[PDB]
């Protein structure tokens, strides 16, 4: 799964999971464009840490708020300047947790902006770059890998995280569309829903106690695959990954269909049917 | 399922499904606050049409872009001025379809704003109103019904609709959080994924040919239930509804787990396992 000669963009890569992902791609030979907000990069040695330095191992930092069009444009330009854009790992995020009934517009908008708009801007920019490259190839295949970061919160809607859950669910649907649009060009686009012990999850998961059962490395192993030639037949998939396991999420299932016997439901009859079903139901 | 004495807010109710939903609640006795953008209301007789007029049947139009905080505030104030807010049907939406690689930032932001931010602003405002009412009741139960509108596109990510799919998936996750926060106060919050023949779906579904198999009325019957006392035991549920059937969507299922036998996946081994699984897989 060697990534020599490839260029990867990883967002939110100053610390935590994004930093671990940037290091894992660098270790496979990728040239990594490391993105984060500038204050995160003030306090990070990640670029020095990416002197790991078997392989071309080149790394460059590009500071910017991923929710801004200009950041996505600069990342693309940096990657083109390094020889072409091959791999995108959308990982940047923030939380503004609040009970829904106390959540301000700003708490909502900020989380939507960094997760959902940020994923969009770079996914769209990459989408346009990869399609144009395929047309420039006179219909030839392009190598492209898109790895977007959702969360089990987007499947579940946890209390106090309506904004985080909404962004992560949107990210999943965004990536499925991208997979349908781009798979025909040779691009693979997939979604991960990780759990990893980082400084930002330490309050929920605890601190690290072989290998940490919630090591970021458990996630990196999957991201390395999804970024590689070897994932050519994996597109539009959603994975849950933490510890020594990866789980493929299936398409939506149906619990129960409630059909009228004729051309329309009688409304009081529909009411009776649903009310009875949910009276005896957990 | 009589809604006499209740007040309902329906957004996007000048035409199409929202208009049919406003009429169906009015027919059950609800006082309806009809919301849409003002240009939609220029061309609509919906308020006159809500002279149906058994029951209090009162209806008032409140024009506003639902993506703006002030519209959500005015709708709440109107409902309080009519005696209290009981029912919210978030239905307003737009499409800006485009292949992802051609999608502008504005095409993305507008669809996110009207669907996702609009759902949020009114869901949050209602959430704060219903909780405060319960506290004012010294812990007493409040009647509250929230009906949000997602889409099968949010489960599926169709080509050319990454922005629509992302908004609808976010709406679902938003509503699940709301259901967890608010169910304890007596509020029910549920999601519908409709198909209905409207002027805006006529290009995809065709025109209307008993009853139209894609009549908006098939959806209205479910919305009437979900807005009613009779749905007290239905909270946090996701329904697909079109024609003479309602389908309860189940929580996410897992297709297949890929576990290492020890404390971590060997990355080349994980690659081998996933590559083999997806070689022989549709
Ligand atoms: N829900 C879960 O179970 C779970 C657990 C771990 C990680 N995650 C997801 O994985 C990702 C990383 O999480 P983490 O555990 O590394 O925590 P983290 O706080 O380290 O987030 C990673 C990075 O995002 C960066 N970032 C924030 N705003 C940015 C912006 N506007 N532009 C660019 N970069 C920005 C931060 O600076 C940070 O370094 C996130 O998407 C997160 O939601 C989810
Ligand atoms: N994907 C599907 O299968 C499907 C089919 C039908 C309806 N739907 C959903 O149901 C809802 C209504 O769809 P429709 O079929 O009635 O089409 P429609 O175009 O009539 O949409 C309904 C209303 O939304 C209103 N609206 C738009 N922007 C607004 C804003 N900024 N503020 C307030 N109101 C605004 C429009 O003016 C319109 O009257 C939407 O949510 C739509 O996505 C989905």
């Amino acid at each position: 799964t060697d990534l020599s000669g490839k260029v990867a963009v990883v967002t939110g890569a100053a610390a935590g999971l994004g930093r671990a992902e940037a290091l894992g791609l660098a270790r496979l030979g990728a040239t990594v464009v490391v993105n984060d907000v500038a204050s995160a990069l003030d306090a990070s040695d990640v670029v020095d840490e990416i002197g790991a330095a078997d392989a071309g191992a080149k790394a460059v930092a590009v500071a910017g708020d991923i929710s801004q069009r200009a950041t996505a444009d600069e990342l693309l330009a940096s990657a083109v300047g390094l020889g072409g854009l091959d791999i995108v790992v959308n990982n940047a995020g923030i939380t503004r947790d609040r009970m829904l009934f106390n959540m301000s517009d700003e708490e909502w908008d900020a989380v939507i902006a960094v997760h959902l708009r940020g994923h969009f801007l770079l996914t769209r920019n990459a989408a346009a770059y990869w399609r144009d490259k395929a047309k420039d190839a006179e219909g030839g295949s392009v190598f492209g890998r898109l790895v977007n970061t959702s969360s089990e919160a987007g499947l579940v809607g946890p209390v106090g995280q309506a904004n985080y859950a909404a962004a992560k669910a949107g990210i999943t649907a965004l990536t499925l569309s991208a997979a349908r649009a781009l798979g025909r060009y040779g691009v693979c686009a997939n979604v991960i829903c990780p759990r990893a012990r980082t400084a930002m999850t330490a309050d929920v998961f605890g601190a690290a106690p072989q290998i940490d059962p919630l090591s970021p490395q458990h996630v990196v192993s999957l991201v390395q695959f999804l970024a590689s030639p070897a994932a050519a037949e994996v597109n539009g998939q959603v994975f849950i990954v933490y510890g020594p396991q990866v789980t493929l999420v299936s398409p939506p299932h149906m619990e129960r269909r409630f059909s009228a016997d004729g051309t329309s439901w009688d409304p009081t009859e529909l009411t009776a049917t649903l009310r009875d079903y949910f009276a005896g139901r957990d």
